[PDB]
């Protein structure tokens, strides 16, 4: 929904994306980007 957990630690696409629309970037979390979209 909001907040979407991938499965990867230097994730530059997922991060770009999320502050691109300027919210939130979780990265290396467990392995896992959580974008805030």
């Amino acid at each position: 929904g909001s907040t979407g957990p991938q499965t990867t630690c230097q994730a530059a696409m997922c991060e770009a994306g999320c502050k691109g629309l300027g919210k939130s970037m979780e990265s290396c979390q467990g392995d896992t980007c959580k974008c805030k979209a």
